[PDB]
């Protein structure tokens, strides 16, 4: 029996952010509405496409797992806005950063993609014979939105996350992990008009409907995130006291605060960085997980609960028991090109256009 | 220790067919060219969405199994051309098949991701609670094809195939398999320009590039799929003469001839339908599985090879030790929705926008 230890964690944010307020500048909207209804305070807005944020993540979670990149076998890019699909963005990372030979796919299960990407690579690892990975979440969501509707639009964020897994015979890392999805809640969050369903040329196939029934979705998040946590915590033989830490997806602080709340754990158990990044998709778990370790807030030997929902509807939940080590044994300089410009200017172009449309 | 058989098998191939002549009516080449060169013949041109073609199949597999949609855990489809990124296809199809609570989730690794999927599958399977999985290839390769580019016009074609796995303590399904791929070679087979990385708002973005580097993309493949396949020989303690079948991906029967040439497999084992389908990407395997079970090509307990790579440049083998059952347990009426046009009226538009632009 052998396991997938998390021996590397990393991060990557644009720089340009986009605050509530710059949202109410040209959308009617609140900084107070925003931040009461979703507790989003700022986002941001990449000025690079998804696979560079997902090269600088990856860089990073490298140096803090003090691996070689010769020695990774399986690359996994959860994203779904992916620079290109012929061929993978996962191969890109992969190119970037010199890694040989490794499998390299990206797999697309909306904002439960990092979870689905954590449980696939864990159990590559545990029945054949991949000897480390790299998992990554990450987005480039502001591709997708239309900055004339207020629901969604305020919503989104961009960034990456990743972790280098590293095989051990130690009982840590992903323990148990149920994954599912709710098809029958398929519709109720999508942009059911960008892929080949796409009138490839028509003219005005940039605009895109972004479906978003925000109510049902927050139903059925928290009925399916935190079934699949009742899943995990049952099949563990730990009671709800023993989890040390809930590092959930970022969709909106009162899910989290349910989820929570229902589950019976301390609500100060959970760690939550939406105010700063709003919903990132995939990138959401690994981002608050690299940062939760940043500050300290994982000790060694800890439990921690991960839940996540998504477009599908995906969801899921797992159990990560840490290992020994929560400081990095290396850095990287490794950083995105320079911006000079505000969140603003990136998106001046795009409102224009939406504006320009209605 | 368990196993992922594969109980069920399945394929959907739309009607409306591209024959070689069609494609000299309009574009600078010859069947006599394509022929000799590809050893295609016909194609298949798609009339509904990726997800369509993915559903049929997977209802014919499902049937062939024996097995209730209330008892499939996981959904994998393997494309790269996906209806769309939100939500996933996977999500689609377990919508459209009724398939309760299952995971699900897009993968894509190009003309490898059956493959991949295939690998996925059976180490969730083998390494977690995963009872049953449908594991799908579907692809709608139409959708990217620059009609006024020779090179690549004539080489793709649409359609899916699907298996079910069930998991046994017989040792039966994937046995070892070896996937990778080799980054450096990432730009010889690309449309870097569909995705995120493309202009949303230039009316001129469905127009993009189709590179492809044809002598390099022969020789990287004929390496890496030869390599994948000797370390998979290997691990598995088998000799070469001892493999009975080989399923192989149907890109250019040249590449399929040197492979075997050069693995001193004989020909005539290696299962071709290129002639008729071209190469449908994550489909070619799984359709050519299913049609070699159809045709009795393989028998109870034997050993098949599987190989295929594509963009990325991704690439795999697998060894599959057959069980005791090569017929379907039932059949689906399933069927396309009736389709009035031949291949050249559904390619019309997208013909006249391509040579138009030039
Ligand atoms: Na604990
Ligand atoms: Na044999």
């Amino acid at each position: 029996q052998c396991y997938a230890e998390i021996t590397g964690w990393g991060k990557c944010l644009p720089p340009a952010t986009l605050s509530n307020h710059d949202l109410s500048t040209f959308l009617d909207t609140s900084d107070e509405w925003i931040q009461s209804r979703t507790g989003i305070e700022q986002r941001r807005i990449s000025h690079v496409n998804t696979s560079d944020l997902a090269t600088v993540a990856a860089q990073h979670a490298i140096a803090c797992a003090g691996v070689s990149v010769e020695e990774i076998d399986l690359i996994i890019v959860a994203t779904c806005s992916p620079d290109s699909l012929i061929p993978n963005i996962a191969s890109r990372v992969q190119q970037n950063l010199g890694i040989p030979s490794a499998a390299a796919f990206d797999l697309n299960a909306a904002c439960t993609g990092f979870l689905y990407g954590l449980e696939t690579a864990t159990r590559l690892m545990q029945a054949s014979h991949y000897r480390h990975a790299l998992v990554i979440g990450a987005e480039r969501l502001s591709f997708y939105l239309d900055w004339t509707k207020r629901d969604t639009a305020v919503l989104f964020g961009d960034g990456a996350g990743a972790v280098v897994l590293s095989k051990t015979e130690q009982k840590v890392g992903l323990q148990d992990a149920q994954i599912g999805c709710d098809a029958q809640g398929r519709d109720i969050l999508a942009v059911p008009k960008f892929g080949t369903a796409m009138d490839r040329f028509d003219a005005d196939n940039g605009y895109w409907a972004f479906d978003f029934v925000g109510k049902e979705i927050f139903k059925r998040a928290v009925r399916g995130m935190g079934a699949a946590a009742q899943q995990v915590l049952a099949r563990s033989g730990l009671s709800t006291e023993e989890i040390d830490v809930v590092i959930p997806h970022q969709a909106n602080i009162r899910i989290i605060q349910t989820l929570c709340d229902l589950a019976g754990i301390a609500q100060d158990k959970a760690f939550v960085n939406i105010h700063r990044y709003g919903n990132t998709s995939a990138a959401t778990v690994p981002i608050a997980l690299c940062e939760a370790l940043e500050q300290g807030k994982i000790k060694p030997h800890d439990d921690l609960l991960v839940a996540a929902f998504g477009a599908g509807l995906t969801w899921g939940a797992g159990h990560i028991r840490w290992g020994e080590r929560i400081t990095p044994l290396g850095k990287s300089d490794a950083q995105l090109p320079s911006c000079d410009h505000t969140a603003l200017d990136l998106l001046s172009k795009a409102i224009e256009h939406c504006k320009r449309h209605q």
